[PDB]
DNA sequence: GTAGACCTGGACG
DNA sequence: GCGTCCAGTCTAC
């Protein structure tokens, strides 16, 4: 659900760190609510698309959250239905941590026990420590850049809106092989990765709408027809790809 | 296994 | 503005 989205969720968690969990609800099968209640939320960490919560009385237990298309974290607030589905049923949170003075609700998310966190901001596109050397080394391989950009090892937080928009901003075709691009090209691509993700975050802190340049658009800024197709491994959830053949000619061998 | 809703912003008509 | 569409986890079958 993109790395800016996870930074927001982590921030919503932050004021509850250090409080006793009083009651635990939600519909999730796996996580026995009788492991959390009356422990303290003693740490919260975010890395790329993952959120890690630690529970203990200090090391401790870690719950990892990985969110779906409609996944969300909500602070002392419930989501509700606004109209009838084509065939009004409110969404059911998967986990709720209740504190003495508020709660956190977790929706449309796989939640599981883990040994701990893996939170390193070298591989994280929004962190100050984002390691562009390793990102470039990943981008230069003989693979379409649109595939490599989604590798969370090098671009933690990069999802489909970022993929599609930055490829347009760099005027790079999504099937161009990183090995057939110039070093200047891939430098512009990294610049746009960082700039666009940060700008989107700025728009999100205010209530400003993010307007797509290529993503889900019929025409490009120049007025061309935008092509849409799906590329990558069949497991992938971000195969959908928008591009303008005119502004993003495929670089050739 | 497959088919599809999703409480929703952003983009169309 | 008004209406409609659709883009990881979960459910139905
Ligand atoms: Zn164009």
């Amino acid at each position: 659900p993109e790395g800016p989205s996870l930074r927001k969720f982590h921030q919503l968690v932050a004021p509850f760190v250090g409080q006793l969990v009083v009651t635990v609800g939600g519909n999730s099968k796996k996580i026995n609510p009788n492991m959390l209640e009356m422990l303290r939320l003693q740490d919260s960490q975010v890395h790329g698309k993952n959120l890690y919560l630690n529970f203990g009385l200090t090391s401790g237990l870690w719950l990892c959250f990985h969110f779906g298309l409609f996944g969300s974290v909500r602070a002392s607030e419930l989501s509700r239905a606004t109209k009838a589905n084509k065939r009004w049923k409110d969404p059911i949170p998967r986990l709720v941590l209740h504190f003495a003075k508020g709660f956190l609700a977790f929706y449309n998310c796989r939640i599981y026990w883990c040994l701990g966190p893996t939170v390193k901001p070298t591989s994280d596109i929004l962190s100050e420590e984002f390691d562009r050397r390793q990102a470039l080394e990943a981008l230069k391989q003989a693979s379409p850049v649109s595939y490599t950009l989604l590798d969370q090892r090098y671009f933690a937080g990069l999802g489909n809106i970022i993929k599609n928009e930055v490829l347009y901003l760099a005027r790079i075709h999504p099937l161009s092989l990183g090995s057939c691009l110039t070093p200047l090209n891939l430098e512009s691509l990294l610049d746009h990765v960082v700039s666009f993700s940060v700008g989107w975050l700025q728009k999100k802190l205010e209530g400003k709408p993010l307007h797509h340049l290529i993503y889900q658009k019929e025409q490009c800024p120049a007025g061309h027809q935008v092509m849409k197709d799906s590329f990558g491994p069949p497991g992938s959830f971000q195969r959908l790809t928008w591009w303008c053949p005119h502004c993003q000619p495929k670089a050739e061998e």
